[PDB]
């Protein structure tokens, strides 16, 4: 039968919301057999024309996604497979704003989605802070610095090596160096670390903000176009708390879930454990509602500011779910 299966049709029917903010990743988690990262990819790439624009040949973006994903933990609770599918699908519909069409190449739009692809891959769940704490053979390679952001590039990259997974080959070597350059800068700037710097900056361009005609971003130099690319990944990478409350419960409790299993193992060995990760001491919904308040407001409100009005409903998604977090602290 050269037709879908009942459960391939069932996932293809959820991944028409593939547009869509609050898309129910967790089941196409679930329907795509723990494959949500290749299968959300590969609707990105066909929706956007990137095999053609790329010359990308399908079973090399398959195996690839499939390689990919193979290198995300599956006994991690919340840096995994279904977060990084997350992050893909966030940055997707990001890319899509009114307030920014037209506005980027189709380089700077594979660069963004690959980014977010390879963002977290090979992520042990625990912190850099733990990492270099423990003396890690991570941290060594690193020398302390965004010691899992360069590990998850240099990862997502190796894996172009094996075997018929180079995404990239027909690309000329000018667009290669460009992409890689791009999307080097993006993961870079998931680290937390360099959340404040991020912010700032996209402050400063909201302050200078200028429209074209049809009242679209202009960006004219790479320092810019850039700075929102990265940004825009790290609002993905910081929009659990945006998306419908029956998702961004989920997503609280695998955090909880990895940090508390972090606290466990610094508990055991006599290190100070880390912000939100003691168990004994934790309040998830103070948690949250600090989370909220001190970093995902400020950069959503901003990046709201920045696309006015596109992200509206976001904003007050976020705010209600605020204030129901809020609401359950006893
Ligand atoms: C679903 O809820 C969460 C999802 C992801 C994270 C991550 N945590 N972090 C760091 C973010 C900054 N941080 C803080 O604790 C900052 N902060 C608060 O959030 C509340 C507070 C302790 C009362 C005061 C305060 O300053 C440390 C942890 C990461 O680095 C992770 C990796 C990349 C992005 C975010 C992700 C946290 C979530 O809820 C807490
Ligand atoms: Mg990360
Ligand atoms: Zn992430």
């Amino acid at each position: 039968f050269g037709v879908k299966t009942e459960q391939e049709d069932v996932l293809a029917k959820e991944l028409e919301d593939v547009n869509k903010w609050g898309l129910h990743v967790f089941r196409i988690a679930e329907l795509s057999g723990n494959r949500p990262l290749t299968v959300i990819m590969h609707t990105i790439f066909q929706e956007r024309d990137l095999l053609k624009t790329f010359k990308i040949p399908v079973d090399t973006l398959i195996t690839y996604l499939m390689t990919l994903e193979d290198h995300y933990h599956a006994d991690v609770a919340y840096h995994n497979n279904i977060h990084a599918a997350d992050v893909v699908q966030s940055t997707h519909v990001l890319l899509s704003t009114p307030a920014l069409e037209a506005v980027f190449t189709d380089l700077e739009i594979l660069a963004a989605i690959f980014a977010s692809a390879i963002h977290d891959v090979d992520h042990p769940g625990v912190s850099n802070q733990f990492l270099i704490n423990t003396n890690s053979e991570l941290a060594l390679m690193y020398n302390d610095s965004s010691v899992l952001e360069n590990h998850h590039l240099a990862v997502g990259f190796k894996l172009l090596q094996e075997e018929n997974c180079d995404i990239f080959q027909n690309l000329t070597k000018k667009q290669r160096q460009s992409l890689r350059k791009m999307v080097i800068d993006i993961v870079l700037a998931t680290d937390m670390s360099k959340h404040m710097n991020l912010l700032a900056d996209l402050k400063t361009m909201v302050e200078t903000k200028k429209v074209t005609s049809s009242g679209v971003l202009l960006l004219d130099n790479y320092s810019d176009r850039i700075q929102v690319l990265q940004n825009m990944v790290h609002c993905a990478d910081l929009s659990n708390p945006t998306k419908p409350l029956q998702l961004y419960r989920q997503w609280t409790d695998r955090i909880m879930e990895e940090f508390f299993r972090q606290g466990d193992r610094e508990r055991e060995r006599g290190m100070e454990i880390s912000p939100m990760c003691d168990k004994h001491n934790a309040s998830v919904e103070k948690s949250q509602v600090g989370f909220i308040d001190y970093i995902v407001h400020p950069l959503w409100e901003t990046w709201a500011d920045l696309v006015h009005p596109d992200a509206q409903d976001i904003l007050d998604t976020l705010e209600d779910n605020r204030e129901w977090y809020q609401s359950t602290i006893p």
